[PDB]
């Protein structure tokens, strides 16, 4: 498999999951609205957090929508960035643990979700041509191996 079909069979298969990476920049903004939202440890479902997102979004991404924030909520999920709680009939809420509340850490289980995703679909891909899919550039090349490392070997 040559990059293109890498990279095609990656989004494939993070759509299959119910996931979503909207692009570099859109996903980074993306990112910083569900942390401006919930990095002082505010407790909101998906309808909440989602309608939050995509209205401050759509003005500079006019693509977003509830679907596809949807989704991308969906990815943080999936890499257990949330503390959820549920009292019988209110909906689920969603906290951002404490040591995910920075744009850093949260980047980090998130860029980990998608090389998981990777790995689940058989799929193997370097760590330049993973800094260009999630950052558009190779100035992430070691942040990337570095993730790698700790999803294939113990420390």
């Amino acid at each position: 498999q040559n990059p293109q079909q890498l990279s095609a069979n990656l989004w494939a298969a993070v759509r299959a999951r119910g996931c979503q990476f909207l692009g570099p920049a859109m996903q980074e903004e993306a990112l910083k609205l569900v942390l401006l939202a919930l990095e002082d440890g505010s407790a909101l479902s998906r309808k909440v957090l989602v309608l939050f997102v995509v209205q401050r979004l759509e003005p500079r991404f006019p693509q977003a929508s509830k679907t596809s924030i949807g989704h991308v909520v969906q990815l943080l999920y999936r890499a257990s960035c949330f503390k959820v709680t549920k009292r019988d009939e209110d909906s689920s809420l969603m906290q951002l643990k404490e040591e995910f509340r920075s744009y850093e850490a949260l980047r980090r289980e998130h860029d980990a979700q998608i090389v998981h995703i990777a790995m689940e679909a058989g799929l193997r891909i370097s760590p330049e041509q993973w800094s260009s899919l999630l950052y558009g550039d190779l100035a992430h090349k070691s942040h990337m191996q570095s993730i790698i490392d700790k999803l294939q070997s113990p420390e």
